[PDB]
RNA sequence: GCAAGAUCCUGGUAUGCUGGGGAGCCUGAAAAGGCUACCUAGCAAGACCCCUGGGGUCGCAUUCUUCACCCCCUCGGCGAGGGGUUC
DNA sequence: AGCTTGGTGTATA
DNA sequence: CCAGGATCTTG
DNA sequence: ATACACCAAGCT
């Protein structure tokens, strides 16, 4: 089903986006824009706060797990050494908070003549020193730690500061003696400072070093008269540390292929999108005859010869030598902007965008389709013409700075031939923009991997059986068997929970017995409850909130001419507690038990409609799905959304999240984020230079449309559009995610 | 070419949270509650393998999960990794 | 009652 | 937060 | 330090 045409490929690579064009050619002039799509990616970023990528967060978590594993193994080996020496380690409970510190202070101060008491104090001191040993260089050997100046100069400065503050001198002033003395003298004192966060002045200021703990242990050994091999073994067990190695980063030569990852996140996202587009374009129109790529001027902050440019040249030249691409040329930013400038093509005129800035011309970054338009413009480019345009800009910027207290055109026959050949490019762009064939899409994240819950462990609340129970207290029951038993109490014919959060579900009953499969709970027995009336799971003996939702399952019930819709918001914790995070599981259609937080905190109408059997699952929505409202647009606008839709009549909206049980958060697909953020900045510091549409767009972002699901899915002709790699909506029901209509979708199974 | 770095990766540290404790202080004194520290265990759910338990290794990346089709790579029908699937 | 929307808490250095 | 190993960039 | 999920006044 491949019809070979003559077409060229245009790729603009940005920090958060990539624009791609397949332009069919007839006589070395543009003939047909086959596909133009801009793909918005996160560049591998999973933490928007710190800018850390998903791979970096995963590596930090994995190394934290490995640190805990090695710490557990090292402390177990120390415990076996202390058992071999007969020294008793510090017990888990039923000891004073300062037994370890007082043991360290007493062994570093005086000699202990009692045998069992000395061994007990030595075991307490050595176990506590292994739990708190301070930092050393990981490449420094134990022998090199022993060759360090003991004590360290930072601890000498700290000890002099402590002697100045408290007017006392301890010989020898180890951290064990000073901490024990300060915990006896000024109780409640903090020992180490916190950079995270009334005037509890800390005892120490610098980070503890392993040489100081080693010096204190050797001072304790010299005072107590321990044998040399015993001291050597105790040092080698307390300060044991794995040396750093290189397991994973194990780095004419053959150029890498398209399917091979490059290791860097932004380049990997751009490579994956370009690889999918190139594969689909090859299967539908044959191979391209050249590939023109525009790396951005950015994409490195905190002809291009950057790492992204080198990786893209090597992989696209691998594809070229495997498929027959005649040349591959990669340019440096921002050549395509001036190439768009000389043909009189503006995004604000091409897509009929209203003006946002009162003074000066608005930046093209407002409409996200500018990437695909730049890819179309890039398709026409050649390296000689790009050189002439770069020389023209370099000549123009100096005359522009000179003429402030120009514009002069450099002459080129290749530029003249290019401008003659690209006369109809503007007409093609108008024609393709009129029928809305230029698409802005985002890649879907469908794998159920990530943080399963929030990190903060929370304390359990607790409720008696025999008291009065409200709806929130029913919803917060931790144990699923007790939850199902209270479910059978409040509704014996029901399988799900349909109560208001504030209503009084059931009164006090002094002889209520909750029967189970393994015990019987009396009316005086106390049920473990989640602390708050929100989605939570039981992890490691505590409660944690659920993370962000993986998806929302769409349910429909009622008549054909007027149905009702609701979302079942499913997080990774629901799939974790349902046992669905395993092999061979379709996580969008698998049945969730009633005790999951999804079905606990679903809307009451959805619960009652599923219990009545009327409501069936007709589809699913992930963050990043595109809602095409059709040519009608949004007919249920109210509030600031109406004033937004007067000047930006958007029909394509992107799902970002599901903020409660009845609402879905939608942003406009074609409108950018950072442009509206700098509009907010100019609203903050430059009054009256912003138009009314700019003011409304600045107020609309960042939270966009917090939209009622009943007000969204009540539109006939609304489609959940899932694109192919070329930016075309997938309408054939296959094994890839397809476009569907909420008003007409078949029920699952 | 000093090196400002960018991407990770490896080894550590100190807080923080939860469970169990408690040195000082404040209440309650019948009894147990809080604050500041400090001690101790754990810090994704879990999964696999080896000798009841234990110990080791993976588990937040590769944005269309699973399934289906096609292509590529390593080892010995056979799994593990990747990649693509046009509207 | 129900939709707008304003504010805020998240593991961190 | 720390030190330092590997690519690869820019100086 | 983000952005999303949750909470809790206001309009209608
Ligand atoms: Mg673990
Ligand atoms: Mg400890
Ligand atoms: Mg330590
Ligand atoms: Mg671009
Ligand atoms: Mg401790």
């Amino acid at each position: 089903g491949t019809v070979p045409v003559t077409w060229r490929l245009g790729v603009d690579v940005g920090e958060r986006s990539i624009g791609l064009a397949a332009v069919s050619y007839e006589e070395d002039k543009p003939k047909e824009i086959l596909a133009a799509v801009s793909w918005i990616h996160d560049g591998g970023v999973g933490d928007e706060r710190s800018g850390a990528s998903r791979l970096a967060l995963r590596g930090m978590a994995r190394r934290a797990r490995r640190l805990r594993r090695f710490r557990r193994a090292r402390l177990r080996d120390l415990d076996m050494l202390l058992s071999e020496l007969g020294w008793t380690p510090l017990p888990d409970k039923n000891v004073s908070p300062v037994d370890a510190w007082l043991a360290r202070k007493r062994l570093a101060e005086e000699y202990v003549v009692d045998e069992t008491e000395r061994r007990r104090l030595l075991g307490y001191a050595v176990s506590h020193m292994a739990r708190h040993r301070g930092w050393r260089n990981p490449w420094t050997t134990i022998k090199d730690l022993k060759n360090l100046p003991q004590p360290s100069d930072s601890w000498e400065r700290t000890r002099e500061s402590l002697e100045a503050r408290y007017s006392v001198s301890l010989e020898p002033g180890t951290v064990g003696q000073w901490a024990g003395y300060l915990l006896q003298r000024a109780p409640g004192i903090r020992l180490n400072p916190t950079q995270q966060s009334l005037s509890n002045a800390t005892a120490f200021e610098t980070r503890l070093r392993q040489e100081d703990v080693l010096w204190e242990l050797r001072c304790i050994a010299d005072v107590q008269g321990l044998p040399e091999d015993v001291v050597s073994n105790v040092i080698d067990a307390v300060f044991c540390q794995k040396r750093p190695s290189v397991p994973a980063e194990r780095i004419r030569p053959p150029l890498p292929a398209l399917h091979e990852a490059t290791g860097h996140p932004v380049v990997d996202r751009n490579l994956a999108i370009l690889r999918k587009f190139l594969s689909s374009a090859t299967m539908r129109w044959g191979p391209p005859q050249s590939i023109v790529v525009e790396l951005a001027r950015g994409a490195s902050e905190s002809e291009s010869t950057g790492y992204a440019a080198v990786a893209l040249r090597d992989r696209l030249l691998s594809y070229g030598e495997k498929n027959g691409v005649a040349q591959v040329a990669v340019f440096r930013g921002g050549v395509t902007a001036e190439a768009r400038r000389w043909l009189d093509i503006s995004i604000e005129r091409l897509f009929s965008r209203v003006a946002i800035f009162a003074q000066s011309t608005s930046t093209k970054r407002l409409d996200r389709r500018h990437h695909a338009v730049d890819a179309v413009v890039l398709t026409t480019l050649t390296p000689g013409v790009a050189k002439t345009l770069a020389d023209a800009r370099s000549r123009r910027v100096s005359a522009e700075f000179w003429r402030r207290p120009s514009t002069e055109e450099p002459q080129s026959p290749a530029y003249r031939q290019w401008k003659e050949s690209c006369s109809g490019l503007g007409d093609l762009l108008i024609s393709t923009a009129a029928r809305d064939s230029i698409a802005v899409a985002a890649p879907l994240r469908l794998r159920p991997t990530g943080a399963l819950h929030e990190e903060t462990l929370r304390a359990f609340s607790e409720h008696t059986v025999g008291a009065a129970w409200k709806g929130a207290e029913l919803r917060r029951i931790v144990e699923p068997e007790v939850y199902a038993a209270f479910l059978a109490l409040t509704d014996p014919g029901g399988r799900f929970l349909k109560v208001s959060p504030s209503e009084d579900v059931l009164p006090a009953d002094e002889n209520r017995h909750i029967v189970l499969s393994d015990r019987v709970l009396g009316p005086r027995d106390r049920v473990k409850l989640f602390p708050d009336d929100r989605g939570s799971i039981r992890v490691r003996g505590g409660a944690a909130y659920i993370a962000s939702f993986h998806h929302a399952r769409v349910f429909r019930w009622g008549s054909s001419h007027s149905p009702s819709f609701a979302l079942l918001r499913v997080s990774l914790a629901d799939l974790a507690v349902a046992g669905l995070l395993r092999d061979g599981v379709d996580v969008f259609t698998a049945e969730l038990p009633p005790w999951t937080p999804a079905w606990r905190y679903a809307s009451i109408a959805l619960v009652k409609a599923v219990e009545s059997g009327d409501a069936k699952q007709v589809g699913w929505l992930v963050p990043g799905d595109e809602l095409d409202f059709g040519p009608e647009g949004v007919t249920t606008a109210a509030g600031d959304l109406s004033m937004f839709l007067k000047y930006f009549p958007e029909r394509h909206w992107v799902v970002t999240g599901f903020e409660d049980d009845k609402r879905i958060n939608l942003k406009p697909a074609f409108l950018s984020a950072e442009q509206a953020e700098v509009l907010r900045t100019e609203r903050s510091d430059r009054p009256d230079t912003l138009t009314e549409a700019g003011e409304i767009l600045a107020q609309f972002f960042p939270r966009c449309w917090r939209a009622t699901v009943a007000k969204v899915l009540c539109h006939p002709g609304l489609t959940v559009i899932r694109r192919t790699a070329l930016g075309q909506p997938r309408w054939r029901r296959g094994h890839l995610p397809y476009s569907w209509r909420p008003w007409s979708a078949d029920p699952w199974s």
